[PDB]
């Protein structure tokens, strides 16, 4: 697919030439990214702008989804 995983040219998770991560890490930056890796599922990667349901991750990518009540 694309040839940048992360958006950081100086950030070490990812190469700066290939923009992608060097080493075993499924993630150089993200928010459900935890230690260059896919944290979990449902995990909080930001707050509801109002009073519905939080941000949850999908665990299996590094960015967070948009899961409160706009889309």
């Amino acid at each position: 697919g694309k040839e940048c995983d992360c958006s950081s040219p100086e950030n070490p998770c990812c190469d700066a030439a290939t923009c992608k991560l060097r080493p075993g890490a499924q993630c150089g930056e993200g928010l459900c990214c935890e230690q260059c890796k896919f944290s979990r599922a449902g995990k909080i990667c930001r707050i509801a702008r109002g009073d519905w349901n939080d941000d949850r991750c999908t665990g299996q990518s590094a960015d967070c989804p948009r899961n409160g009540l706009y889309g």
